[PDB]
C-alpha cells in the first residue's frame, strides 16, 4: 500500500512518522492521494532541486490532471492563480513587476520599522504581563503589520482579512472556502477602485499606476496577486516564528548558543527554515516526460515535493534531522527553488530574525505555559505552524 499523503505531523517541527517510508525511498516514490489517485513524491534534494528547475512540470492548477491533495482545492482548482499558478512566459511578465518591491535592499530598509513593530508588539505583551497567547498578540501581527504596508492594505482591517485568510487556506468545505474568496475577492475590488480613484501608497498602488495604467494587467490579476501576497505575507511567516519559537524552546541548548551569540540569528533562521519545513507537499503536474533518478515521470503524472523529507536528506545536509547552527543549511527547499522560488524570502528573513531575536533578547525567561504535546498546530492538509502558542516568561 503506498503511503497515503498528505498526513499530520506528531512533532510539530519534524516529519511525520507515517513518512518514514519516503526517508528510504528517496529521491522518488510514490504515494495516494486523498481520492485514491496514486501520484509521484520527490524525496532528495538532487531531485527536488532538478525538478523544480525544468519547465515541464508545471504549477497551472487548472491543467486536467494537476494533483488535488484535498477536496477543498479540487473544487477551487477551476481558477488560475497569479503567478505562482501560472507558467512562463506569463510567470515571468508577473514576477517582474513585483521584483522591484521584494529585492534584499528593500528589505534592509524595512528593518528599523521591522524592529520597531515588534519592539511595540513586545512592549505591549509586556504591559498586559504573562501568560500570551503568542500566535494572536506577535507572530501574526508583526507580518500582517507588514505586508499591509507594503502593499497598501489598512493593517484596520485584519479581523476580516485574517479571518477570510484562515477559511480560504482550511476551509473546512468548499463553501467556507467560495465564501471566504467571495468577500476576500468584493474586498479587494473595492480597494483597488478606491485606489484607482485616490491612490495611496504601496505596492498595490504602484501596480495600478504603472501596470494597470498602461493595460498590462486588469483587474481579476491584480485581486490574484493582491490575496496571494496578502496570505502569504502574513502566513507563512507568522508559523515560521510562532513554530520556530516552539521549535527552540524545545531545544534549549541550540536556543542558548542563540542566547550567547546574536551573530548567529542568520543562520538561525535559514537552519530553521530547513528543519521546520513549513511549506510541505508542492504541487507540480508534468506537461511531458522528465526522466529522472532513472525513472521517467511522464506526461500528466501528478508530483508532490514532501518540503520537510528532502531538507532532511542526508545527502543535502550532515545529519540532517540534527537542529544545527553551524552546519550549512544553504540550498534548503523551503523557499522552493527554481521558476517558483520565494519572492519574499529577502523579507521573510527580516521579519523572523527581528522578530525571534527580539523576542528572546527580551523575554528571557520564555517558556511553554502548557504542556508542549497539547499546544495545537495545523493540520498536514495546509501549511505547517502553531494555532496557538501559550508562553510564559
Ligand atoms: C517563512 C516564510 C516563507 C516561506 C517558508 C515561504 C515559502 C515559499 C515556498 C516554498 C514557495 C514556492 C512555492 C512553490 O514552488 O509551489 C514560495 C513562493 C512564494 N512566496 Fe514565499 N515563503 C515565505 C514567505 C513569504 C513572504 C513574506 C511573502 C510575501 C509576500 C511570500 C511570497 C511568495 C510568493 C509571491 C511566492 C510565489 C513566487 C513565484 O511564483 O514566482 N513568501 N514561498
Ligand atoms: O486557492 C485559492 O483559490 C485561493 C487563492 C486566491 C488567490 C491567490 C492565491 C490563492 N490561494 C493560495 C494562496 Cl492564498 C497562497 C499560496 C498558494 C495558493 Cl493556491
Ligand atoms: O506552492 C504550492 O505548490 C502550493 C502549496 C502546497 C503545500 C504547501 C504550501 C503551498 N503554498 C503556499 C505558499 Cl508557497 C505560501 C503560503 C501558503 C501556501 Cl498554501
Amino acid at each position: 500500500a503506498p503511503v497515503a499523503f498528505p498526513q499530520d505531523r506528531t512533532c510539530p517541527y519534524d516529519p511525520p512518522t507515517a513518512y518514514d517510508p519516503l526517508r528510504e525511498g528517496r529521491p522518488l516514490s510514490r504515494v495516494s492521494l486523498y481520492d485514491g489517485r496514486s501520484v509521484w513524491v520527490v524525496t532528495g534534494h538532487a531531485a527536488a532541486r532538478a525538478l523544480l528547475s525544468d519547465q515541464r512540470l508545471s504549477s497551472d492548477r487548472t491543467l486536467p490532471r494537476f494533483p488535488a491533495t484535498t477536496e477543498r482545492f479540487e473544487a477551487v482548482r477551476t481558477r488560475r492563480v497569479a503567478l505562482l499558478g501560472v507558467d512562463d512566459p506569463e510567470h515571468r511578465t508577473q514576477r517582474r513587476m513585483l521584483v522591484p518591491s521584494f529585492t534584499l535592499k528593500r528589505a534592509a530598509a524595512l528593518r528599523p520599522r521591522i524592529q520597531e513593530t515588534v519592539d511595540g508588539l513586545l512592549d505591549a505583551m509586556e504591559a498586559q504581563g504573562p501568560p500570551a497567547e503568542l500566535v494572536s498578540a506577535f507572530a501574526l501581527p508583526l507580518p500582517s503589520m507588514v505586508i499591509c504596508a507594503l502593499l497598501g492594505v489598512p493593517y484596520a482591517d485584519h479581523d476580516f482579512f485574517e479571518s477570510q485568510s484562515r477559511r480560504l487556506l482550511r476551509g473546512p468545505g468548499i463553501a467556507e472556502v467560495q465564501d471566504a474568496r467571495a468577500q476576500l475577492d468584493d474586498y479587494l475590488y473595492a480597494l483597488i477602485d478606491r485606489k484607482r480613484k485616490e491612490p495611496g501608497d504601496g505596492l498595490l498602488d504602484d501596480l495600478i499606476q504603472e501596470q494597470l495604467n498602461r493595460g498590462t494587467v486588469d483587474r481579476a490579476e491584480l485581486v490574484s496577486l493582491a490575496t496571494l501576497l496578502l496570505i502569504a505575507g502574513h502566513e507563512t511567516t507568522a508559523n515560521m516564528i510562532s513554530l520556530g519559537t516552539f521549535t527552540l524552546l524545545r531545544h534549549p541548548e541550540q536556543l542558548a548558543e542563540l542566547r550567547a551569540e546574536p551573530g548567529l540569528m542568520p543562520a538561525a533562521v535559514e537552519e530553521l527554515l530547513r528543519f521546520l519545513s513549513i511549506a510541505d507537499g508542492l504541487l507540480r503536474v508534468a506537461t511531458e516526460d522528465i526522466e529522472v533518478a532513472g525513472t521517467t515521470i511522464r506526461a500528466d503524472e501528478g508530483v508532490v515535493f514532501a518540503t520537510s523529507v528532502i531538507n532532511r536528506d542526508a545527502a543535502g545536509f550532515a545529519e540532517p534531522d540534527a537542529l544545527d547552527w553551524h552546519r550549512s543549511a544553504r540550498h534548503h527547499v523551503a523557499f522552493g527553488f527554481g521558476i517558483h522560488q520565494c519572492l519574499g524570502q529577502n523579507l521573510a528573513r527580516a521579519e523572523m530574525e527581528i522578530a525571534l531575536g527580539t523576542l528572546f533578547e527580551r523575554l528571557p525567561g520564555l517558556r511553554l505555559a502548557a504542556p508542549a504535546d497539547e499546544i495545537p498546530f495545523k493540520p498536514g492538509d495546509t501549511i505547517q505552524g502553531m494555532l496557538e502558542l501559550p508562553v510564559t516568561w
